[PDB]
């Protein structure tokens, strides 16, 4: 609804940096609603959502094991890592990495996955095959965060990473197990609070992974609607801003309060 871009504007307004914003019809694939949809945005933590898509996409391939222990070290220890810090003695398995990397959004989880797979260039590539020739890995955490004015480096645009998302839930490239798995992570966030799960009515569901870097660096994906079940995927970002987190939360919150209001 053009209401709901109306408030996006605001946004930009009110926290003197671009906003970018697409809702996106999950079964149809459909764009609904957009604003700077083609414009690049740093991704922060929401491509550990990705990331986690390709490890899945190797267990399915049998060249990965959800149930695999990694035994990792304090040496691998980066900044923001509430997980994987209690667990230097034990290592973790590969599915506690995803559901740390996805639901408290870990960094050292999210590494030590990277190195599984190959790296950021292997997370490209992979993208690169399902269709996405626009979202690139390029760094790791937390590096990634930086936020460069101008720099490509580890960013996507609102319609890639919206269209990828509606393909990893929804499309062939992994199995019905594998899919569910992921949305699952993704329904447990519990670190997205004050963003669109502070807007979200009761019944509805949410699936989503926030993200914070950096300039004032900050988004969020999202797959989302009433009656228990997700029909429509939003993505937001926004970059450059000086404005405090609680300032830049408030914001995405409201433009998800006008996009429940004119569902
Ligand atoms: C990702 O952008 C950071 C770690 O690089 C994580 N996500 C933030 C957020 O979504 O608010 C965090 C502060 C939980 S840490």
């Amino acid at each position: 609804h053009p209401e709901t871009l109306v408030k996006v504007k605001d946004a930009e307004d009110q926290l003197g940096a671009r906003v970018g914003y697409i809702e996106l019809d999950l079964n149809s694939g459909k764009i609904l609603e957009s604003f700077r949809p083609e414009e690049r945005f740093p991704m922060m933590s929401t491509f550990k959502v990705l990331l986690c898509g390709a490890v899945l996409s190797r267990i399915d391939a049998g060249q990965e094991q959800l149930g695999r222990r990694i035994h990792y070290s304090q040496n691998d220890l980066v900044e923001y890592s509430p997980v994987t810090e209690k667990h230097l003695t034990d290592g973790m398995t590969v599915r506690e990495l995803c559901s740390a990397a996805i639901t408290m959004s870990d960094n050292t989880a999210a590494n030590l996955l990277l190195t599984t797979i190959g790296g950021p260039k292997e997370l490209t590539a992979f993208l690169h095959n399902m269709g996405d020739h626009v979202t690139r890995l390029d760094r790791w955490e937390p590096e990634l965060n930086e936020a460069i004015p101008n720099d490509e480096r580890d960013t996507t645009m609102p319609v890639a990473m919206a269209t990828t998302l509606r393909k990893l839930l929804t499309g062939e490239l992994l199995t019905l197990a594998s899919r569910q798995q992921l949305i699952d992570w993704m329904e447990a966030d519990k670190v997205a609070g004050p963003l669109l799960r502070s807007a979200l009515p009761a019944g509805w569901f949410i699936a989503d992974k926030s993200g914070a870097g950096e300039r004032g660096s900050r988004g969020i994906i999202a797959a989302l609607g009433p009656d228990g079940k997700p029909s429509r995927i939003v993505v937001i970002y926004t970059t450059g801003s000086q404005a405090t987190m609680d300032e830049r939360n408030r914001q995405i919150a409201e433009i998800g309060a006008s996009l429940i209001k004119h569902w």
